[PDB]
C-alpha cells in the first residue's frame, strides 16, 4: 500500500493527490539551476507544493540538495522550496540542504505549512543564501531598511494545529529560523534550532572597508550608530510568533494573528531569541526548553514557561515585552555559560507589567559584575537604546512575585511597586521602588 518512487520527477505527481502513501527511495537528489524552467522539472515555485490531503510522505535516508542559484531562477518572486496546502499530511525524515550562499532575487522560505493538522517530523534542514548576511536585522528587516534585504527564512508555520516535531534546523541565513504567522494552535516539539553569532565590534571593524555597513556609517534602523559590546545573531528569531499574516485552509484565505502556540522540549542556540510569543493571542505554553547563547531567552508576554533553561552569556534569559504584559508565570533556570560572557545588555532579566509569578533558579556562583535581575528601569538592550522601541523599555512593574533562587543581584527601580521578592541572599537587592517586600528564604 506504499508507493515507492525513485526520482524527483516521479514524486511530483503524487503531491497533487489525496490519500496516498509515498516513499522517495533512499538516495541523494540534486536540484540545480538547470532543473528550473519551462521545459524543466520545476516549472513553478513552490518547488514541492503538497496540495493533497490525508497523505504520508517518507523521506528516510533522502538527502535533497537544492542549489541556492534556484532562488534566482524565478524572477523577482518569493521562492518556497516546500509548501503544504492540504490537510492531515505527514512528511517525515527528509534531509534538506541549501547548497552555496547565493541570495534570493527577492526572498525565500524553505518550508511553509498552511492547511490544517499537518505534521513535519524528523526533518534536517540547512538554510543558506541571503542578503545582507553578517549584520542580523541591524540595518532593517522590513520596510524603511538602511540596507535593502533579500531574506531567506526556514520554517513558516501557518494554518491550524500544524506540528513541527523532532526537527533539526540549522540556519546560516539572514531570516527567521522557525516562525509562526496566522497560525492557530501551532506546536513546535523536540526541535534543535541553531544560528550563529557575530559581535557588533567585529561588524564595526569594517570601518573604511567599503562594506555595505561601512557605506551607511553603521547607522542602524534603531536610530543610532551600531553600538560596540554586543553579540548578535545573524538570524532574525529562533522561534518567533507574529500577530499578522495570511494562511489558507480548505480554499479559504485567512488573515489573523498567531494564537494558542505550544513549544515543548526544544533547544535553540545562537539565535536572536529562543522563544518569543508575546505577539501571539490565546494560551501560550512553553515547557522543557533549553536556550543557549541567544540574545534573549524567553519573551512569551503572558502564559506559562515551565521547566525551561537559558544561559546569560549574550543577553537576558527573560524579558517582559511591554508594560501591558500580565500573567506571565515562569520558572527559568539560568544555565552555566555555554561560552564566555559577552552580554552588553547589562541584565540577566528585565521585568515589568503586572501580576506575574517568576522563579529563577541557578547553580552559578561566579556572577559577572554587570548582570542583575531588573524590575523596571532603563534596560541597556541593543534595540531599545536612546528611545528606540520606547514601549519595550522603561516601564512600570506592579504586583509581581519574584523568587530569586540564584546569586544574581536584583535591582528594583523607582517605577516598581508591590514586588514580593524572596531570595537566597537579600543584601544584593537594591530597593528603590514602593511597597516592595524583601525576605530571605
Amino acid at each position: 500500500q506504499t508507493t515507492t518512487v525513485y526520482s524527483l520527477e516521479d514524486l511530483l505527481p503524487y503531491l497533487k493527490q489525496d490519500n496516498v502513501d509515498v516513499k522517495l527511495a533512499p538516495g541523494t537528489y540534486n536540484v540545480n539551476g538547470f532543473d528550473v524552467g519551462e521545459d524543466r522539472l520545476f516549472s513553478t515555485t513552490p518547488l514541492f507544493l503538497f496540495e493533497g490531503s490525508n497523505s504520508t510522505y517518507d523521506f528516510t535516508d533522502v538527502k535533497l540538495n537544492i542549489n541556492t542559484v534556484v532562488l534566482t531562477k524565478f524572477g523577482n518572486n518569493e521562492v518556497n522550496e516546500i509548501q503544504i496546502l492540504g490537510n492531515n499530511n505527514v512528511l517525515k525524515n527528509l534531509k534538506l540542504e541549501d547548497i552555496g550562499t547565493t541570495a534570493p532575487s527577492n526572498r525565500a522560505q524553505s518550508i511553509v505549512i498552511d492547511g490544517r493538522d499537518n505534521r513535519i517530523e524528523g526533518f534536517h534542514l540547512t538554510i543558506r543564501g541571503s542578503y545582507p548576511y553578517g549584520y542580523g536585522a541591524a540595518f532593517g528587516k522590513g520596510g524603511g531598511s538602511v540596507i535593502n534585504h533579500r531574506k531567506h527564512s526556514g520554517v513558516l508555520i501557518r494554518g491550524l494545529r500544524n506540528h513541527l516535531k523532532d526537527c533539526t534546523i540549522i540556519s546560516r541565513s539572514y531570516g527567521h529560523i522557525v516562525f509562526m504567522q496566522a497560525a492557530s494552535y501551532p506546536t513546535v516539539e523536540g526541535c534543535y534550532i541553531e544560528g550563529e553569532m557575530r559581535s557588533t565590534d567585529d561588524m564595526l571593524a569594517e570601518e573604511g572597508t567599503g562594506s555595505p555597513a561601512d557605506k551607511v556609517d553603521f547607522m542602524t534602523v534603531w536610530g543610532y550608530k551600531l553600538p560596540a559590546g554586543y553579540m548578535m545573531s545573524l538570524q532574525e528569531g529562533g522561534i518567533r510568533a507574529y500577530n499578522a499574516g495570511t494562511t489558507y485552509i480548505d480554499g479559504v484565505e485567512i488573515q489573523r494573528a498567531t494564537d494558542n502556540p505550544t513549544v515543548l522540549n526544544c533547544t535553540i542556540k545562537n539565535a536572536r531569541t529562543g522563544v518569543t510569543l508575546a505577539h501571539a493571542n490565546g494560551t501560550k505554553y512553553v515547557e522543557g526548553c533549553t536556550v543557549l547563547g541567544c540574545e534573549n531567552g524567553y519573551s512569551i508576554g503572558s502564559g506559562t514557561v515551565v521547566n525551561c533553561g537559558a544561559d546569560a552569556i549574550y543577553g537576558p534569559v527573560f524579558k517582559n515585552t511591554y508594560g501591558s504584559d500580565k500573567g506571565y508565570n515562569a520558572d527559568i533556570t539560568i544555565l552555566p555559560p555555554s561560552d564566555a560572557y559577552y552580554n552588553g545588555h547589562d541584565a540577566v532579566a528585565y521585568i515589568g507589567g503586572s501580576n506575574h509569578n517568576l522563579t529563577f533558579r541557578s547553580e552559578i556562583t561566579e556572577i559577572p559584575s554587570n548582570l542583575k535581575i531588573m524590575v523596571s528601569g532603563d534596560l541597556q538592550g541593543l534595540r531599545v537604546l536612546h528611545g528606540s522601541n520606547p514601549s519595550q523599555n522603561n516601564f512600570a512593574g506592579t504586583n509581581i512575585v519574584l523568587r530569586n533562587l540564584t546569586n544574581f543581584p536584583v535591582d528594583l527601580h523607582s517605577d516598581s511597586s508591590n514586588i514580593t521578592v524572596t531570595s537566597c541572599d537579600t543584601d544584593n537587592i537594591t530597593d528603590n521602588g514602593t511597597n516592595n517586600s524583601i525576605e530571605a528564604i
